[PDB]
């Protein structure tokens, strides 16, 4: 009778594995049946709020990530989930992901997954340069110098790079952080000009000097056909043509997925000068219920079965995430894998930071991802591509 629409942001395995939670609660509960559609960054990341709009919305949503929760919730986009968590108990979350959903005094969602951000090397890249395969880099400097033992380019021509700073998960958002800074100060405003954020300038500046010493054009005609900052069966660390990247945990699956014998090592991200050392953004995939969900209690008990301690383990260790749920991230199975032991150690041993909120913070996002690739494209210099960020900002 009662039917379901739920969007989520990827296809591919996280894509499959919540069609298949969607198919194998509709089994077991005959009178909710869910439909899940695919809708790319679940139409919020920097058709959401088109849709809400028009009163047409989806009953239930699943962002991948934490940041866009603020400005929905401001907006009244998303509605208050308080009156249906009197029976949930929710000391069960992971802290940190459960205090990412409070707005104003109110809980706007639900952590589906808890992620990391890690360096990812290709060892027998490294091997081939005379590079130790279980030594990563420890600072950037580090990571700049062992990068360009292993980019080898003829007359121009790339045929390998080392390291490309702004793909995988190398965005502003992620690298700010690891410059020991962020793009909106503690009130939520854009902080994107040299002047508000001298440490945002030295992270473009150091993102700058690689299209300088490689040239932009020659970089982009290497990388031509390639996923940049979604992670595929055709992004350019899986296909094995950079040594070094930056990405989440979930790179894992991709990698295995695409191809088994690439031999990779997984750990901390290198430390900025004026950041800390081993450096991280924690954060998460989010359930949302929108403004005009026409079951929001049919919603909320799909996403309480989502929840249980086996299950949800079970769904972690096919996407390769961090489970949100304490016990069950306790039983997953990836705590046995040598890889998955490493992005562990991290959540554990890194310096890790959380996503800010602030209700303007994906067009902060939007004005400071544009000023990155001007001046990653020649466009303007670094401070001057930033300035101008703020002014769009503002
Ligand atoms: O791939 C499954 C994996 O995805 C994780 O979410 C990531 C997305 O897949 C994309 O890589 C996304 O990239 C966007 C950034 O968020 C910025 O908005 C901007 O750079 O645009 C890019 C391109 O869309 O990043 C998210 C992580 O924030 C995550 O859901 C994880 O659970 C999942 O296994
Ligand atoms: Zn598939
Ligand atoms: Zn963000
Ligand atoms: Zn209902
Ligand atoms: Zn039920």
């Amino acid at each position: 009778q009662v039917v379901l629409t739920l969007w989520y942001p990827w296809a591919g395995p996280d894509g499959d594995a919540v069609v298949s939670l969607a198919k194998e609660y509709s089994k077991t509960h005959p009178n909710v049946q869910i439909k899940a559609q695919m809708v790319s960054g679940a139409g919020i990341a920097a058709k959401f709020l088109s849709a809400v709009a028009a009163g047409n919305p989806p009953d239930l949503v699943l962002y991948w990530g934490q940041d866009a929760l603020p400005g929905l919730a401001d907006q009244g986009a998303i509605i208050p989930l308080d009156d249906y968590l009197k029976d949930v108990d929710t000391s069960k979350f992971f802290e940190a992901a459960y205090n990412a959903m409070k707005y104003k005094g109110k809980i706007y969602g639900l952590p589906e997954m808890v992620n990391v951000r890690v360096l990812f090397w290709n060892k027998d890249l490294f091997k081939q340069a005379g590079l130790d395969p279980n030594t990563p880099p420890k600072t950037i400097a580090e990571l700049d110098q062992m990068a360009a033992k292993l980019t080898k380019t003829k007359n121009g021509t790339i045929e390998q790079m080392g390291f490309i700073p702004w793909i995988g998960q190398g965005v502003p958002h992620v690298m700010a952080g690891v410059f020991g800074t962020s793009l909106v100060d503690s009130n939520g405003n854009p902080i994107l000009s040299p002047d508000k954020n001298p440490q945002l300038l030295n992270l473009l500046k150091w993102e700058v000097s690689y299209s300088d010493k490689y040239g932009a054009m020659n970089i982009n005609k290497f990388i031509a056909g390639m996923s940049q900052n979604s992670s595929q069966a055709n992004d350019p660390f899986v296909l094995g043509k950079v040594a070094m990247m930056i990405s989440g945990e979930w790179q894992i699956n991709a990698n295995k997925q695409y191809n088994p014998k690439l031999n990779f090592g997984v750990g901390p991200i290198p430390q900025a000068p004026g950041g800390k050392p081993m450096p991280s953004l924690m954060d998460g995939n989010t359930w949302m219920i929108p403004k005009g969900s026409k079951h929001p209690q049919e919603a909320m008990d799909f996403i309480k079965w989502t929840m249980d301690p086996q299950r949800i383990a079970d769904t972690a260790d096919k996407v390769y995430n961090i489970a949100p749920i304490v016990e069950a991230a306790k039983i997953q199975k990836l705590n046995n894998d040598p890889y998955f032991k490493e992005v562990l150690n991290v959540a554990q041993k890194g310096s890790i930071y959380y996503t800010p909120a602030a209700k303007g913070m994906l067009s902060t996002e939007t004005a400071a991802n544009n000023a990155f690739q001007a001046a990653q494209y020649k466009k303007s210099t670094p401070e001057q591509a930033l300035k101008n960020a703020q002014a769009e900002a503002e």
